[PDB]
């Protein structure tokens, strides 16, 4: 079905970097850059609408904002599809299955099926080549964003970029129970 398919599109690709020209309202212009190590590894940084940064190492998921010198940690597990570009990092069947999806070609919109979700609506548009083109989404507090593909390049991501270490000054709140 549409949910299937979309995984399957999401997961053609087992390595790779992707950026992204970056909108967002809460229109404010930014960057965004992916990298994928499938099923588990990732690393997600963005400048708007406040610099972000998110590494998976494979268990453990760190938050990190650079102008804040703050860093949190928490289970890779326990995370959840509330941003465009987690549902993408995560490609769950479990998350996908929480939203009605329509597909036409490689076009996809996405609505959650219940309320009490961050997300109001996520849509993309990829292609079964496993490159990304587009992708953006509404949160709940009427947040728009959206991404359109720079590049994309297919391979090899160096290990160090799924690990994180802060610079110094930095506090890290572990939340992994
Ligand atoms: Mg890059
Ligand atoms: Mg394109
Ligand atoms: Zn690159
Ligand atoms: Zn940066
Ligand atoms: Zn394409």
């Amino acid at each position: 079905d549409a949910a299937s398919d979309l995984k399957s599109r999401l997961d053609k690709v087992s390595s790779f970097h992707a950026s992204f020209t970056q909108k967002v309202t809460d229109v404010q212009e930014g960057q965004g850059d992916l990298w994928v190590k499938r099923p588990n590894l990732f690393n997600w940084h963005m400048t708007q609408p406040d610099e972000s940064i998110l590494v998976s190492d494979g268990k453990t998921l760190w938050f990190y904002n650079p102008f804040v010198e703050q860093a949190t940690a928490t289970w890779l597990k326990d995370a959840t599809g509330n941003t465009p570009f987690m549902l993408i990092a995560r490609n769950q069947s479990s998350d996908w299955q929480q939203y009605n999806i329509k597909q036409n070609g490689d076009d996809f919109v996405l609505t959650p099926k219940a309320s009490n979700g961050n997300l109001k609506q996520f849509t993309i548009n990829v292609g079964r080549d496993g490159t990304i083109h587009q992708f953006s989404a509404v949160e709940q507090d009427d947040q728009r964003s959206s991404y359109q593909l720079k590049s994309q390049q297919n391979g090899a991501v160096d290990a160090a970029k799924f690990t994180f270490t802060p610079p110094q000054g930095v506090t890290v709140d572990d939340q992994r129970k």
